[PDB]
């Protein structure tokens, strides 16, 4: 008789008969050993028709405690009568939460099936049928014709089980559960499948209703959809559909015409990457707005644009590290073809495109989450074959839905997604967010998490090789911050984020403490470390000047732009890839905390004019890496004096190519003029270039730098 959670007498609920619901609290569950009665919060259909006001303690909602940990309620006369549902309304699901009288403790959204014989909704045994397709990529949406789609949904839990039945519901059947739209299970491929025929018009909209005795029922969309509507964002979200997502398929849509040619990233070994958030890059916050600035970024001299995450994220106002769907791009920035047009336009301006991708975690809206959910703890169940119930790395819990990168299903999904983004959107590489998170080890801090995990190392190689198999020259960058695993993986050709924000903020402010630049240059493999003074995750160097700058650096914009141009002179002149965060080149100086860390920031394109002196220095330093590439080859000899102890008298670097070409830079980061003797040789002021005698004493004013080449 009674199992954990909800029990029904009758075992198959009947819309036009009474129902006894018995709730049994498992050991370790929040209502285990609870002394008082519980209350029912319930309604019918996708949208909980008949739900009371939360906390409504009328006696007809009371589950009387009958035994220890067992509460029962009877929906008397009939389920239909209890919810005042019209006879003709198909009553096909009931949604159940139990709570304390106060409404402080509860269970979470759960649904069971209701048989409604009087409206033609009769129980049938689900069919076992082999999947009629072989091939790779069996799961997902297959368009066979203008009027027909095959749907394949993976279902095997980590204990070897599967659901009792799955319905497809959509615009083709007015969002009803219908025995005609029950999918068939293939026990060998572990997949539900159905062929929808006689679809009419352009857009098919659907979601699945999955159901088991142990888990109850859930609505979810297809994980592989390329288009989705999101309740609370899309005004056209169907009234029949449950939040959050409906999959959208166009059988014969407008194909995008790509311009002709290969396209390959320029300076592919050591690119300058421009990190860009579409939400905040222009006032329209979208691809259309950003497309208008490509001429600006082209002139700047950048090799690549890195977009912050564009995969479908929760809502329409986000950095995007909250992915709900991985094969649909967020419609808040543009359509599929607007993304393709953007990427095509970048390629025609000679600019590569990198996508920021977030595989550590998804969110509660993801079909992989919804499919195997714990309605007691409101997190993935211990049976979920893609996700952990509980994040193993407890120092970093960015959502309730942490991916298990030891799951063969998760690895296959990630590998398939990488290939999809390469093939469909023609991008030039990837920045993998938080690759430190790709670990099953139980940890609670930074040092236990950063310790070598051989399975994390091996899975990151696996994802690297999967990208390389699709596109041999694709750039693969990982935001890792595990020093020892970076040494190992840099050997394979993986690039790593190298955060020099603290040092370059200290130098921008005129403070010598913790200002050492030396971590920008990795002696073992200079080209594998993507150095940056700023990223979306960091405070702006120019903001720190205003708030805490040494002396005049708080108030004098001229002296601030000079100090930042001197930082740039100790950054774009260093071998290996470089990254700048949008508007760093114009001294963007709004705190990361203005409007909250992740909130929309002011759009300040007038800075391009007011701080043109800084934009022009960025432009010339970036362009030097093209004009004199051979200088920035990893083979060049690179030395510099940029420690805590290199300050009172200035800082220096020298880059010497094998062909004899030399670059030398001096900077005075102090608040007073310094005397400096140029090194021996014949030098030119390349940024502005008449000759200069070596071993010649010069007075370098506060905040300024001198750049010399031994050529012109
Ligand atoms: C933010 C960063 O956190 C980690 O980085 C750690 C690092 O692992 C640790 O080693 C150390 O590294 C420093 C070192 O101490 C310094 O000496 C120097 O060398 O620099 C290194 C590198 O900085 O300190 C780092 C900083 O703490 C992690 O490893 C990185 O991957 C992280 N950056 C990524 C990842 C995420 C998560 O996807 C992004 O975070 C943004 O978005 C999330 C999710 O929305 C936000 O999460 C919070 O707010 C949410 C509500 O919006 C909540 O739902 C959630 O529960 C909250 O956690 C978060 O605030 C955003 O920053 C990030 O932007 C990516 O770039
Ligand atoms: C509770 O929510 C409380 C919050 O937990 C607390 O943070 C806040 O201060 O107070 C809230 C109450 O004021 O009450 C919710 C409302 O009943 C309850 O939601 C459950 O039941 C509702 C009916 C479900 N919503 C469905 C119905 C509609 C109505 O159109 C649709 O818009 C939704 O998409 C449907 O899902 C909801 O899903 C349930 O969880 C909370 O559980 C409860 O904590
Ligand atoms: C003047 C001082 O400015 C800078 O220090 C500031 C930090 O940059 C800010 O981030 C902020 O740090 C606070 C954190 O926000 C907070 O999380 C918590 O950790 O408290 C921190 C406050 O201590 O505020 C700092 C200013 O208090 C800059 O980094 C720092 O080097 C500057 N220090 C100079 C000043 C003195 C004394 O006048 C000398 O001793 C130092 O050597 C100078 O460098
Ligand atoms: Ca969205
Ligand atoms: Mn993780």
């Amino acid at each position: 008789v009674l199992h954990d959670g909800f029990n029904f007498d009758p075992a198959i609920p009947k819309a036009d008969e009474p129902l006894t619901i018995t709730f049994k609290a498992p050991e370790g569950s929040n209502f285990y050993g609870y002394a008082d009665d519980l209350y029912l919060h319930s309604g019918t259909g996708a949208n909980w028709t008949g739900a009371p006001t939360w906390g409504d303690n009328q006696n007809k909602y009371r589950l009387k405690k009958t035994k220890d940990n067992v509460w029962s309620i009877t929906l008397s006369s009939s389920i239909r009568h209890f919810y005042s549902v019209a006879p003709s309304t198909p009553l096909q699901t009931i949604n159940l939460i139990v709570r304390d009288a106060e409404g402080s403790q509860q269970t979470y959204d759960y649904a069971t099936l209701v048989e409604d014989s009087q409206n033609g909704f009769i129980w049938e045994e689900p069919q076992k049928a082999p999947l009629p397709i072989s091939g790779e990529e069996k799961e997902g949406i297959h368009i066979h014709s203008a009027t027909s789609i095959m749907l394949v949904l993976y279902d095997k839990d980590s204990q070897g089980g599967h659901k009792d039945c799955v319905f497809v519901t959509g615009n083709f059947n007015n969002w009803k559960l219908d025995s005609r739209y029950m999918m068939k299970y293939d026990e060998t491929n572990h997949c539900w499948w159905i062929t929808l025929e006689e679809l009419t018009a352009g857009e098919t909209q659907f979601q699945y209703f999955v159901y088991s005795a142990s888990d109850g029922g859930t609505y979810l969309c297809d994980p592989y959809c390329e288009q989705a509507l999101e309740k609370g964002v899309d005004t056209n979200f169907p009234t029949g559909a449950q939040a959050p997502y409906v999959s959208v398929v166009s059988t014969n849509p407008q194909p995008y015409q790509w311009s002709a040619g290969e396209f390959e990233m320029k300076n592919k070994e050591n690119p300058v990457i421009y990190e860009l958030l579409l939400r905040d890059f222009t006032s329209s916050g979208n691809l259309a707005g950003a497309m208008e600035k490509l001429p600006y970024l082209k002139e700047l001299g950048i090799d690549a644009i890195e977009l912050m995450p564009v995969q479908e994220f929760a809502g329409n106002d986000s950095w995007g590290y909250n992915t709900g769907l991985y094969f649909a791009l967020d419609a808040s920035y543009g359509t599929q073809n607007e993304y393709k047009a953007f990427i095509d336009a970048c390629h025609q301006n000679g600019i590569a495109v990198i996508f920021d991708v977030v595989y550590n975690h998804t969110n509660n809206d993801n079909p992989f989450a919804r499919m195997y959910w714990d309605t007691f703890n409101n997190r993935p169940s211990t049976k979920n074959p893609w996700l952990n119930a509980v994040t193993p790395h407890q120092k970093y819990v960015f959502s309730p839905d942490d991916f298990n990168h030891t799951s063969e299903q998760t690895k296959a999904f990630v590998k398939r997604n990488l290939k999809y983004l390469l093939d469909t959107y023609h991008i030039d590489g990837f920045r993998f967010d938080f690759t430190k998170g790709f670990t099953q080890k139980q940890t609670t801090g930074d040092d236990d998490l950063a310790a070598t995990d051989p399975a994390r190392v091996s899975v990151l190689k696996e994802y690297y090789e999967a990208v390389k198999a699709v596109k041999e020259d694709a750039m693969v960058t990982m935001e890792h911050f595990c020093a020892n695993e970076e040494t190992t993986l840099a050997t394979e050709g993986i690039h790593f984020w190298r955060n020099m924000n603290h040092s370059y903020c200290q130098s921008a402010m005129g403070w010598k403490d913790n200002s050492d630049f030396s971590g920008l240059y990795d002696t073992t493999r200079p080209n594998q470390f993507v150095g940056y003074m700023e990223s979306h995750d960091e405070e702006r160097c120019a903001y720190k000047q205003i708030e805490y700058g040494n002396g005049a650096l708080k108030t004098n914009l001229s002296e601030r732009l000079k100090q930042l141009s001197s930082n740039a002179a100790f950054f774009f002149t260093v071998p290996g890839p470089k990254m700048l965060w949008q508007f760093g080149e114009m001294g963007y100086d709004i705190s990361i905390d203005e409007n909250g860390r992740t909130g929309k920031k002011p759009v300040l394109w007038e800075y391009q004019t007011e701080r043109k002196s800084l934009v022009d220095i960025y432009t010339k330093l970036i362009t030097l890496r093209t004009t004199h590439s051979d200088l920035f080859n990893a083979s060049s000899q690179f030395t510099w004096k940029v420690s805590y102890n290199d300050w009172d008298n200035g800082r220096t670097l020298t880059l010497k190519a094998v062909n004899g070409k030399q670059l030398h830079v001096y900077a005075n980061f102090t608040n007073a003029s310094i005397d400096y003797t140029i090194p021996e040789g014949t030098w030119y002021l390349y940024l502005e270039g008449n000759p200069v005698e070596g071993e010649k004493k010069i007075s370098v004013p506060a905040h300024e730098f001198r750049l010399y080449t031994n050529f012109a």
